[PDB]
């Protein structure tokens, strides 16, 4: 069509999903960017979204959604052939998982114009404003270790979160050697601290492997009895 | 149709909806609001209902149950097409699902007259008793630290609970700068108003981070001995 | 039909209900109310229960399975209109979900008779022996908080029973006033008794918010120290 | 008509406006919700604006301004319209007052198009404009007593505000519990102080019904001379 | 003709206005009492509504309204009605100012059926709501001194909220005997005291008449100086 996304018009829409990922923001954007996009186009547009899988998943339930309410709206006609004319588009037409780009541009250049990239678009920006609501992306600042977690337990949600994280190996790098000592608990940054600085990963998981056991409890109780007496 | 809800009917209904929330004045209410409307008009009002997701899901099984018991007493015909009349209602027809406007207007305009507005708006009642009954919205008012709940976790809690508070956003952030320093378990209360006015939610959290641990637990115990001896 | 239940009958059925619950006397009860009854009127008794769903949703069971038998030991005909007669009973047509009262009073005024009301009877008292032998009600002088219960949990727990418990408003309120803190726990209770009498609910849940967490703990731990030295 | 609003994109306007109220937001979303959305639809998402009626006034007034644009632009057609042709729209069409969904249907599917719904959807905008830049809702954090404003006075404007506040009514209880006597001026204030804990609404306005008064004057004058010398 | 209203439906609704105002329960009552009513009867029944004549002047407005909406929605025809043929109703009908009770007979018993009663009913309803939400009677109870108002303004306005109050004549000269000393302010309420009981309303007046001017003001400073002295 005419209005077929240009490569700027690509790239601009990958730009601001890694740059603002799902802030408000991203609602405008993609309005501005997709308008007379066929849903071929579309589908491309989210299918460049790296990472935010959850939020992925959750904008193809709306459009799951939408595509049935569609269905509920546009009953399917009696068999007629028709071969003057073409077939109605169904809730999966629109959404482009089972029509082709010749029938999609089909449908909106015909008349009367069945816009099934405006309709879709629409289905799309429902899913968008759900997950702007709802969902909330994973960030290696929040991870902090539970006041009795195991520091084994914490280092491992940290870095599976780290793995998530969109920054570059080198800024990940520097995530692991301030956030991981900084957010524990302070049971285990007592320890950690007591190690020093140079300690490997596994020398701190071994220096708080026993904290919460009998023992390190037996100890921490100890000194506060002396420090008090 | 004539008694099709007007302007100021749907924005009365929002408002009901918006400010008495399923409290039992709601009941009257909607019947005073919806009497002569059609399933369409009925399911606009129900569309409008911000927030109260769940007690909408409640209504909404309650809608199906009455349907599928219209649909035990209204076997459907022997395919008699009866060109002269028109096709007896379904319960997903009086729901409105399955059903045109056209098609509600002229069963409620029919002689003898099938009232599918009044048989559906009897659903709704139906489920709007049930939600009234049983249907509690959550509070942030509600949101406590439990005594052994780690503080990040309640705090969790009350950012959820706040997200899904009707509340403008600068009544959120009063509530944030009051409750939820006020509604946090002793044990975590000390500790916070040790940090005093101006502490961030970061601040807090680290400064909580340790109640339940180890090293707190030997430190309140020692305190307690010292006090008693 | 010349059986069919009085208006006192009904009353009676639903005082018998409200009053006795699921007590043995129950059955003879049900019995002699419902003889001669169609499966019409035994439904509209088994519909006035109001409360004891749980128990009502076991007797719906039991039908079930009585239904189920009596489709197995009758087999439906090979198709023989028999339009001198009338269609043999289904277990759904005992139980009246498929049959009409007409189809009722065909079955039980046939010659020879299937007295489908007396077999529904049989269906309904063996649910009922079922509920009086399993089914406990819920009692709100049964809610008590356990030695490591959180007080909110308590009082959710509490006040859930108490909205399905079968009492005025004022005696709910008595309730509330009386069991509530009679039932908490010894280390509740110490708290709430220090309280005094005139402290809301809202005082109570600050007052035990404690109860169970460390500095809890470390006080009553110094406090038994001290008197036994 | 492929274009009608859903009732998943109605209750989306609707929480749209309940959570970020007239916030700039608001126009991206209205922009994307309708999108070939006819004005008979447009006019349904106005009407489900609860609260903020002097906005919607504004935003009506708006829009008849943009009407009288319009038919100055569009001047009417003497004599009959042709047979096949439909009559022209005036303003009152594109907004939808005088003028029925058919209508507006004819209108936009028609070669060549005239899309009412979407001139109907730019007059919207420029009055959300209007209000994003100039509406402000009241706020009950905004009300504070007056230094010379009497107690009753600032108690009626406060509880004006807070029926107009958009909140749970726990929520607003809440608010009277702290706010009222939070936001007094310091001459009421260290009275209302006095009164301590748990006074009634009726004992602070009469122990502030005097300041201001002469006698007032007179003893807070004495007291400040007294502590001067 | 059938449901027309009753001399005990009427005096039902008296009953209910004079007993519980405005209050919520006012528009179920409303709803109940009024079914199947023709517009003429409505009328009755407004009338009947002593007292609250800014509330009922409120639901003329809103009765206005909703007759101008029917006007939209129903546009005037040429009327070469047949002589067995009827005038479609308007807005003015509907609510009685145009129609009288045969024309309402005759729309409410035709085929199809217009239900004036019923639409001027939910406009009514829409009013009542208008009312409960907004509209709060004056109240005696709440006619207080200003801390600078003259004693006799303040004398003023309370006989006149007296004169509106719903009342015997022996409870608004007790109310006057009780309140009106009472809700003073603090420095006429002293000089009132002083005056002692039995005094009448000129000398009440007299000893007050001088408050708030340079005498009384210099005097109080006075008297507060010497006892800080
Ligand atoms: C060839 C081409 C022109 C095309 C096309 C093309 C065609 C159709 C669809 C599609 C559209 C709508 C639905 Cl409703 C379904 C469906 N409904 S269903 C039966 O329930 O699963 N299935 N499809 C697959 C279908 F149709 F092919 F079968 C779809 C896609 C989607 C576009 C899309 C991506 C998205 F993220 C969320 C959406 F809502 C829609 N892309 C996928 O679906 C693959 N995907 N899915 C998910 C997830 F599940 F996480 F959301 C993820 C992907 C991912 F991209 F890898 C990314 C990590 C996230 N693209 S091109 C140049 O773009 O390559
Ligand atoms: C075009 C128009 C005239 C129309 C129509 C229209 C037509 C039908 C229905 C509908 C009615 C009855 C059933 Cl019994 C089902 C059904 N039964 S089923 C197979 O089990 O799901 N499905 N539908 C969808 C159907 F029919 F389209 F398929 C329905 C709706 C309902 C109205 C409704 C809302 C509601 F809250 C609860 C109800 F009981 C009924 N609205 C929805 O359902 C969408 N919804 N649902 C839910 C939830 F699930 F949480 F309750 C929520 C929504 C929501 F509004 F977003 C809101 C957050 C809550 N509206 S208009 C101007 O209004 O846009
Ligand atoms: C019009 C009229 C003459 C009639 C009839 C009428 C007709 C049939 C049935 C019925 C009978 C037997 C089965 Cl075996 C099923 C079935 N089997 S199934 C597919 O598995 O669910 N469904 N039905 C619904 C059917 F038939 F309509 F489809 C039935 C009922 C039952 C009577 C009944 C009540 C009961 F408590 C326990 C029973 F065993 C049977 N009433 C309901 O069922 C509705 N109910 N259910 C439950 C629960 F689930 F908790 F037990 C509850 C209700 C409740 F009453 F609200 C109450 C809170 C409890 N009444 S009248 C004057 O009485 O109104
Ligand atoms: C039946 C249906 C399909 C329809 C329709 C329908 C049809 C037309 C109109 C309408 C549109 C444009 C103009 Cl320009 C006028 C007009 N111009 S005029 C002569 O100067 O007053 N009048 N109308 C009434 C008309 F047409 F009947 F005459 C309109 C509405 C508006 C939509 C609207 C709402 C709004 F808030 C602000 C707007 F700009 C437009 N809704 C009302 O107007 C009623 N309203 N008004 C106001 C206020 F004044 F405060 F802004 C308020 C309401 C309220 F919603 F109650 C809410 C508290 C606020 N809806 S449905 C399913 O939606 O019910
Ligand atoms: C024969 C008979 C059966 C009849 C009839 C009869 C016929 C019509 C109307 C009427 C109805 C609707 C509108 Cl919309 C207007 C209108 N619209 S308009 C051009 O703007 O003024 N005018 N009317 C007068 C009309 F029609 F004559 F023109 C009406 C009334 C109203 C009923 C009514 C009362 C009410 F309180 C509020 C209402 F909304 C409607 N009663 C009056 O109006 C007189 N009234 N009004 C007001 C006020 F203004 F405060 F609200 C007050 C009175 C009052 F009762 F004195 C009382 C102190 C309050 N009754 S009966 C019983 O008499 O024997
Ligand atoms: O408070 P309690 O309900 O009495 O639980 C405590 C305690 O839990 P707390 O954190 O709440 O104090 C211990 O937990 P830790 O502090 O050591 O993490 C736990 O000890 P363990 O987890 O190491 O087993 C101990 O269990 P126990 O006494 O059996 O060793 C258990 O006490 P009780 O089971 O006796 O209640
Ligand atoms: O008490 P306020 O309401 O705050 O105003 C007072 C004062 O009031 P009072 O006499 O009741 O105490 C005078 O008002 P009136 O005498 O007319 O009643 C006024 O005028 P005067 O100088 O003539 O006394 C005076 O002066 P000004 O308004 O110029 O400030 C002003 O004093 P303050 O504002 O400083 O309190």
């Amino acid at each position: 069509v005419h209005q077929a996304i240009s490569p700027r018009t690509l790239n601009a829409w990958v730009k601001v999903v890694e740059e603002k990922a799902f802030s408000p923001e991203v609602i405008p954007m993609f309005s501005a960017l997709s308008e007379g996009a066929t849903p071929q186009d579309l589908n491309t547009m989210l299918n460049t979204v790296g990472g935010h899988q959850a939020a992925m998943q959750m904008l193809k339930e709306t459009i799951n959604e939408e595509a049935a309410e569609w269905d509920r709206l546009h009953p399917v006609h009696a068999g007629p052939i028709a071969p003057g004319q073409m077939r109605e588009p169904r809730g999966s037409d629109i959404a482009g998982t089972t029509s082709t780009l010749q029938e999609q541009i089909g449908w909106m250049t015909h008349n009367p114009p069945i816009p099934v990239g405006e309709i879709y678009k629409r289905w799309i920006i429902l899913g968008l404003n759900k997950i702007v609501r709802m969902y909330s992306p994973t960030s290696i600042l929040d991870i902090r270790q539970g006041p009795k977690e195991p520091f084994r337990d914490y280092v491992d949600r940290f870095y599976k979160t780290l793995r998530a994280e969109q920054a570059s190996q080198e800024v990940k790098n520097w995530m692991t050697e301030t956030l991981l000592v900084q957010n524990a608990n302070p049971d285990c940054k007592t320890i950690l601290k007591a190690l020093g600085p140079g300690a490997t990963l596994e020398e701190m998981m071994t220096a708080c492997q026993g904290v919460g056991g009998p023992g390190h409890k037996a100890r921490v109780i100890a000194e506060a009895m002396s420090q008090v007496t």
